Formats: C-alpha cells, sequence, structure tokens
C-alpha cells in the first residue's frame, strides 16, 4: 500500500528521479512475485487449526452453558484467551 501510494506521488512529481522509479517499480514487482506461492502454502496450513478451532468454540459453549446454568459459574472470552 505504501509502495502504490508513493510511486504514484513519484509520478505526479515527474509529470510536473527514474532510477529510482524503477527501483521502486522492481521492489513492487517483487514484493507480488513472492505473493504468488505464499497464500496457497500459507491457507493450505490452518488445516490443523481448523481441528483446533472446532473443539474450542464447542469448548467455550459448555463453559457457557454452565454458565448460563448458574450465578457464580460465570466466564468471559479474555478469560479463554489468557488461558490459551
Amino acid at each position: 500500500t505504501e509502495y502504490k501510494l508513493k510511486l504514484k506521488n513519484l509520478e505526479k512529481r515527474l509529470l510536473e528521479t527514474l532510477n529510482n522509479l524503477k527501483k521502486e517499480a522492481m521492489n513492487i514487482e517483487k514484493k507480488l512475485s513472492e505473493s504468488e506461492e505464499f497464500f496457497p502454502q500459507f491457507d493450505n496450513l490452518v488445516e490443523e487449526y481448523s481441528i483446533i478451532g472446532k473443539h474450542s468454540v464447542k469448548i467455550f459453549s459448555m463453559l457457557e452453558k454452565f454458565g448460563q446454568f448458574h450465578w457464580f459459574y460465570g466466564i468471559s472470552i479474555g478469560q479463554f484467551l489468557s488461558c490459551f
């Protein structure tokens, strides 16, 4: 985001430095080319976390049903993350 904004700023400034223009353009191109294989390897990882999550939301729900049962057995989500 900051590179594309600064690139537009450099382009309007050049309208009213081509070396650093080309270098930041190459930097912009590289921080994309490396985003190509990063995403399918990123999102392929989390299946470990889906089995984590489906248990986590069930555990919190069970403690919540203990909280609706008796007024003393209350629990917040902040305490769940602190214990996590």
